[PDB]
């Protein structure tokens, strides 16, 4: 879907990512979008409209919708749905007093149905983490960005040493081998749930990335949050098994989930 630029109407900057700014918008006066805007030099542009219509044809209610792409004209745009609350980790920062316990297993399972939906598809995420969640104005947490992370061109992210790599959500094959797979990111959702329920503290406080990588190699895992049941933290702790098939999918991490709300 090729998105007329005439449709759309730029109204405020929401800040700056990994391929330069990000606008809020609408699109036909009437829908709020969120467009990036593609910094030249930061994104591999041929193979990303290449490969753009699998994503076109990726949809699910926990899923950030794509609106579309403009290609016509530099910079390339990107609409998405926009999230009003913005991204996940600030909203925890910013309300943590205020959430319940059920509501952290409700922002979990949003994002863990989105991903169930990813992996039904084979799509691989590549960059989960409360970062690359939004929320929309009645709470709803949504993946975002999904995919997009091939098509990076900054090798402080995509090297495994470089200093953007997403290393604290990372497994051992990943920073080690470079294998991603459905079980790389199901262990950066189990990295997400601690980060929803220490209510958005960064995971390996104090440590560098590579002494993070370090312990994690060595069986060190995340502590269990204040806030989490034994219950929760096992299923997050399922997440991060050294070896990448002991881990769980996601369909049985969303049976997990659904379980324990039941027991509540
Ligand atoms: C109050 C409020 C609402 C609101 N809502 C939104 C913000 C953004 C948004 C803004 C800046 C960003 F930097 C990014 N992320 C990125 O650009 C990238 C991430 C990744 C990229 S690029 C390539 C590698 C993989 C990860 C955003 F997603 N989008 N959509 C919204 O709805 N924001 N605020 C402040």
């Amino acid at each position: 879907w090729e998105i007329d630029p005439k449709d759309l109407t730029f109204l405020k900057e929401l800040g700056t990512g990994q391929f330069g700014v990000v606008k809020y918008g609408k699109w036909r006066g009437q829908y709020d979008v969120a467009i990036k805007m593609i910094k030249e030099g930061s994104m591999s542009e041929d193979e990303f409209i290449e490969e753009a219509k699998v994503m076109m044809n990726l949809s699910h209610e926990k899923l950030v919708q794509l609106y579309g792409v403009c290609t016509k004209q530099r910079p390339i745009f990107i609409i998405t749905e926009y999230m009003a609350n913005g991204c996940l980790l600030n909203y925890l920062r910013e309300m943590r007093h205020r959430f319940q316990t059920q509501q952290l297993l409700e922002m979990c399972k949003d994002v863990c149905e989105a991903m169930e939906y990813l992996e039904s598809k084979q799509f691989l995420h590549r960059d989960l983490a409360a970062r690359n969640c939004l929320v929309n104005d009645q709470g709803v947490v949504k993946v975002s960005d999904f995919g997009l992370s091939r098509y990076v061109l900054d090798d402080e992210y995509t090297s495994s040493v470089g200093s953007k790599f997403p290393v604290r959500w990372s497994p051992p094959e990943v920073l080690m081998y470079s294998k991603f797979s459905s079980k790389s990111d199901i262990w950066a959702f189990g990295v997400l749930m601690w980060e929803i329920y220490s209510l958005g503290k960064m995971p390996y406080e104090r440590f560098t990335n590579s002494e993070t990588a370090e312990h994690i190699a060595q069986g060190l895992r995340l502590y269990r949050p204040h806030l989490a049941s034994e219950k929760v933290y096992t299923i997050m702790y399922s997440c991060w098994h050294e070896k990448a098939d002991e881990r769980p999918t996601f369909k049985i991490l969303l049976s997990n989930i659904l379980d324990v709300m039941d027991e509540n």
